[PDB]
């Protein structure tokens, strides 16, 4: 009798869903994919849904991947492709439809490739300049960026990690990627060679910043598990073991490399890191439970410490609402999720400010909780989420093999 907050589900998927992307332009039209199941020659699938639809049926399925899809993302701006990434290595790439006569969305395969062995993430690329490109990580270290037009062209493929990338991040101007590893290394990528033009290159002609092991007020012992860059474009942030957060410059494309700070208020890994896009806050969330608020004009002073965010299970996933109906929110909600087997959000404006960081206005400032997944105690939790602009309608990835529609209002 556990308490169910979704207005609709999907439980097509045998195993753990692992992935989830949403369609830039439509918000009803989402993506999810991830495993079959664990005997190890067991398939991955994905399937895409309508979401304007109790138990929904989906509109295609992702065939093709011999082990579990662990990424999945539409093409910005307008989701012109969708993209499936596998434990198989495998990239598969889909022409999408969206009829203006409000009939269902189309898909067309058209192109499998194999660069790697083993894709961790997709970014989508947010230059105007540069539609329909998109990055990757890889179990093997590398870094490839595709632009898909064979639709499939290599923009660059880098070698630069010596560990596995665990996550990726593009500055907002699109012109520089920034990845980490598990062996403590952060690069920034010149991606399209615009840096290098400017004289702003590092030594290896590839990077802005390049940071490892041996930068003693930089490594992290432990690894590198989330990064984000400021809605300037000035900082990037890298988040690793033991909670350690790492603040550093980026130089202006329109100085880097230097620390600008280290904070370590939690106590475990850093999964998540968002930057507000409008307020001067930068948000973490840590595999000890907890969520920390820093605001990013005062040294990333400590504004609050939300202890138990999600009791003492990991926060998977943190993301700010990008513009919710009270506009006077906008840049204050959070959502979170973990394994505990609950979405939540926040009002961030609370806590200990100072000059430029006041609002115009278990832990404080919770808004809504949705539950509905099992806890990861019980072979659940939330593996991810996507909300569209407006947060109104939420949907989930658990690892209990189902994908659940919440709503906001």
């Amino acid at each position: 009798a556990l308490e169910n907050d979704s207005i609709a589900y999907f439980d097509g998927h045998k195993d753990s869903v692992f992935a989830i992307a949403q369609h830039p332009l439509y918000p009803n039209i989402v993506a999810t994919g991830g495993s079959e199941g664990d005997a190890d020659d067991a398939p991955g699938k994905g399937y895409v849904l309508d979401i304007s639809a109790t138990s929904l049926n989906p509109i295609f399925e992702i065939d093709g991947h011999t082990d579990s899809i662990n990424a999945l993302t539409f093409t910005l701006p307008r989701g012109d492709f969708l993209v499936s990434g596998g434990m198989d290595g495998r990239m598969r790439v889909y022409a999408v439809s969206v009829p203006q006569n409000g009939a269902l969305a189309q898909f067309k395969f058209l192109a499998e490739s194999q660069e790697t062995e083993e894709i961790n993430w997709f970014a989508p690329c947010p230059s105007p300049d540069h539609p329909n490109t998109i990055a990757l990580g890889a179990s093997d270290g590398s870094v490839w960026v595709f632009t898909l037009d064979n639709p499939v062209q290599i923009v660059q493929s880098y070698f630069l990690h010596t560990g596995p990338c665990t996550a990726g991040a593009w500055s907002p101007d699109g012109l520089l990627l920034a990845t980490v590893s598990e062996d403590e290394s952060l690069h920034v990528y010149d991606v399209f060679g615009v840096a290098a033009s400017k004289s702003l290159v590092t030594d290896n002609g590839q990077t802005v910043v390049s940071l490892t092991n041996v930068d003693q007020r930089f490594a992290v012992e432990g690894g590198l598990f989330s990064v984000a860059v400021s809605p300037t474009g000035a900082v990037v942030a890298v988040g690793g073991a033991g909670g350690q957060i790492k603040i550093v410059g980026l130089p202006r494309l329109s100085q880097a490399g230097t620390i600008l700070a280290s904070l370590q208020i939690q106590s475990d890994n850093i999964e998540s890191l968002a930057f507000s896009p409008s307020a001067p806050i930068l948000a973490a969330g840590s595999t000890d439970g907890s969520i920390a608020v820093f605001d990013t004009s005062r040294s990333f002073a400590l504004r609050r410490h939300l202890r138990g965010a999600h009791a003492e299970d990991p926060v998977v996933k943190v993301e700010f609402v990008k513009s919710p109906p009270n506009a006077a929110m906008a840049g204050w909600l959070l959502t979170s999720c973990g394994m505990d087997g609950v979405v939540r959000r926040w009002d961030l404006r609370g806590g200990t400010a100072g000059p430029g960081t006041l609002p115009h206005m278990a832990p404080s400032g919770l808004v809504k909780e949705w539950k509905g997944h099992r806890s990861g105690q019980e072979g659940g939790g939330v593996l991810g989420f996507v909300q569209g602009e407006t947060g109104e309608r939420i949907v989930t990835v658990g690892d209990d093999a189902v994908v659940l529609v919440f709503e906001a209002g």
